[PDB]
């Protein structure tokens, strides 16, 4: 075999998370069920779909989606991808472990910051993969 669970979740759930849970369902899928959150919503980032249709990913039909606990305590892995959700994140279930890889806020800036982002994203969600 059954898939674990990994759960992305950020300061929202707007861009990293959002490119978090594109990729992750792309690699991870076979083996995980992807789900991503964030402390707030915010919608999904316009800049942050261009960058993954970019990339032939579609994550225009994704929600934007608040911190569920029913989720958190049946993940498996929880992935902090910004300080404020790692610095807030509160004693998780025994049986969950977490890992913190934290990645710029692209917000605000230009499309090239999503691509960067979008990537280092890819790269890390790809080694995770292949461990
Ligand atoms: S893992 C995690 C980070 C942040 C928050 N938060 O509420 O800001 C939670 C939570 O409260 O469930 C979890
Ligand atoms: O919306 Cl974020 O995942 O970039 O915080
Ligand atoms: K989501």
């Amino acid at each position: 075999m059954d898939k674990k669970t990994i759960y992305f979740i950020s300061t929202g759930n707007s861009a990293r998370s959002q490119m978090a849970e594109g990729w992750g369902k792309e690699i991870l899928g076979e083996g995980w069920n992807v789900y991503s959150a964030g402390i707030e919503t915010h919608g999904v980032n316009p800049k942050a779909i261009e960058a993954m249709k970019e990339v032939d990913i579609d994550i225009s039909n994704h929600t934007s989606d608040l911190i569920d606990n029913d989720i958190l305590k049946q993940s498996d892995l929880v992935v902090t991808l910004s300080s404020d959700a790692d610095n807030n994140c509160p004693i998780l279930p025994p049986n969950v472990k977490k890992e913190h890889w934290g990645f710029d806020d692209p917000a605000g800036k230009e499309w090239s910051e999503f691509q960067r982002v979008r990537d280092e994203i890819k790269l890390a969600i790809e080694k995770f993969k292949l461990r």
